[PDB]
């Protein structure tokens, strides 16, 4: 994340990480034994980390599960990033308390200008890379499509929104890719690409979760 803040120890309880020995993702817990992240984050011998913090130091309420299967969307498209999610069943359910709580899916697709929280542990430059040891997070609005076009003509589909500053100085990073963008405490977005992080007039692209509620839930239900 750049230019965003310091969360606070599990203010953001449903964030988790996605570990291969370092953390190369982020994702949200949606109930206690499914987790929604990415498709470009995938890859195997996945442990997901939910309830931290400081990602170096086991600082407590920290619980480490090992995933049983990741299902990445069968229309997604590595090369345009067009439905670029996935699921993640846990090998066991997760205790859930204040410090692990799953996070709602939308009933309905958010506006521009709803405002969100997005969070991370990917780069927090957008010149160089320096990645934190704590969880951070930056407020940030749903642009229109107008504007998310013009910037990016011909690489947005129906399945992505952009959110950010086109001032540049503010936005997600790799490292945050997979994690959840939340306005008004439902599950709107999951940070996916961008052309470099916080630069001017290239805000971050996003999936539109609210286009995948029906594929998510009959999905779970048969797995
Ligand atoms: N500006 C954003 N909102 C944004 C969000 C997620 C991103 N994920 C990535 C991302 C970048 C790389 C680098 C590779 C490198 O420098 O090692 C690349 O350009 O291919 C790789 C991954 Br995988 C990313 O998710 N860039 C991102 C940019
Ligand atoms: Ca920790
Ligand atoms: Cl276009």
């Amino acid at each position: 994340i750049v230019g965003g803040y310091t969360c606070g120890a599990n203010t953001v309880p449903y964030q988790v990480s996605l570990n291969s020995g370092y953390h190369f993702c982020g994702g949200s817990l949606i109930n206690s034994q499914w987790v929604v992240s990415a498709a470009h984050c995938y890859k195997s011998g996945i442990q997901v980390r939910l309830g931290e913090d400081n990602i170096n130091v086991v600082e407590g309420n920290e619980q480490f599960i090992s995933a049983s299967k990741s299902i990445v969307h069968p229309s997604y498209n590595s090369n345009t990033l067009n439905n670029d999610i996935m699921l993640i069943k846990l090998k066991s359910a997760a205790s859930l308390n204040s410090r692990v709580a799953s996070i709602s899916l939308p009933t309905s697709c958010a506006s521009a200008g709803t405002q969100c929280l997005i969070s991370g542990w990917g780069n927090t430059k957008s010149s160089g890379t320096s990645y934190p040891d704590v969880l951070k997070c930056l407020k940030a609005p749903i642009l229109s499509d107008s504007s998310c076009k013009s910037a990016y003509p011909g690489q947005i589909t129906s399945n992505m929104f952009c959110a950010g500053y086109l001032e540049g100085g503010k936005d997600s990073c790799q490292g945050d890719s997979g994690g959840p963008v939340v306005c008004s405490g439902k599950l709107q977005g999951i940070v996916s690409w961008g052309s470099g992080c916080a630069q001017k007039n290239k805000p971050g692209v996003y999936t539109k979760v609210c286009n995948y509620v029906s594929w998510i839930k009959q999905t779970i239900a048969s797995n």
